[PDB]
């Protein structure tokens, strides 16, 4: 009944969003992998971006663009979100959802193998990112975290999704002196979303 | 066995700290009101203070000073933490714990009924606080939240603990209160603790 309770809290704290309502209706037909939907996590992402005052955001794992919207919603002056997704189809649906929320002018959806794109970004003039969101596979978490670090600077915030309800991924982080982190979770449609919150030293 | 898994995670991610170690040993004899201990939440507080770059912090519900330590550790320059605790005894033990963490030069523990102190702070020059942590009793949350807002400014971060979830199975009006408060935007999160999960709200003043 706690899930039920936090589910209700999410509903009252986070006001109905017609835009996000349809984005989810679209994803319902986009055949996305298999993930959880969490308004409270999205909200967390937007507020955190605002607290930090992030201007250059990197997201690994665009999916349907749901989290992309929440992140872009937090952007400051003339900020930007660069989001990566391998699937040509899913990225296309994501671009449409992002346009629907009228944020396509501050979001760049890069299609292709994440690792290739990460290398291309490192080979380009992209300044280090101030905020990075990782919502990927799992066999990929270790790699994406190391790459997030690679494209960061002191003070960069890294949020990484883990599992919807492992030890080695945290041991990895715990074994990474360049970062200081903690772990928490928030409720979602299909259970709680666990994630790490880290700051680069 | 998710609680077990998350407590293990808390153990690897957060480095054992001898200072906080003894602070807890001291509190073990302080006869403090029933509460949970969460290194992951403490870390969250320190990191968030650092991300925001908070310099003027207010804490409501000092207890033994455990959370006060994590917050003060997040300050940088000549920042300050003003923390309130009603119990003279518990506040004395808290200032001692803060002292052994060598953060007494950055923390002010105000003893007395929280409501009186909140009014005193308003009638004084502390002006607006950049970050506020509420860790108090029930029936008091609604009041402390409104007072937190009262002593805030646009951009102020407010973290408020609600309930400990030491079980799957087994509040509503409080979050409704927040939802009914246009001056803030908020979300709800949880982190594992010694005796269950700590539920809390994270809000930013508009």
């Amino acid at each position: 009944t706690w899930t039920a309770v936090d589910q209700y809290v999410s509903d009252v704290l986070i006001p109905k969003d017609s835009t996000l309502e349809e984005v989810l209706q679209v994803n319902a037909a986009a055949n996305l992998p298999a993930h959880d939907v969490s308004p409270t996590q999205g909200k967390f992402l937007q507020l955190l971006v605002q607290i930090q005052g992030a201007r250059n955001i990197l997201e690994i794992g665009t999916l349907g663009g749901y989290s992309t919207i929440w992140l872009a919603r937090g952007l400051s002056s003339g900020g930007r979100v660069v989001t990566l997704e391998a699937s040509e189809k899913h990225a296309d649906i994501a671009r449409s959802n992002i346009e629907r929320a009228n944020l396509n002018d501050r979001v760049e959806v890069r299609t292709g193998l994440a690792l290739d794109s990460l290398q291309q970004i490192e080979n380009e003039k992209y300044e280090p990112f101030d905020f990075i969101f990782i919502d990927a596979d799992k066999q990929n978490n270790p790699a994406y975290f190391e790459w997030a670090l690679k494209l960061s600077r002191p003070g960069t915030v890294i949020i990484g999704d883990n599992v919807v309800r492992i030890r080695r991924f945290y041991e990895l982080i715990a074994a990474e002196p360049r970062v200081s982190a903690t772990a928490l979770q928030t409720v979602g449609s299909k259970g709680y979303d666990g994630f790490i919150m880290a700051v680069v030293k």
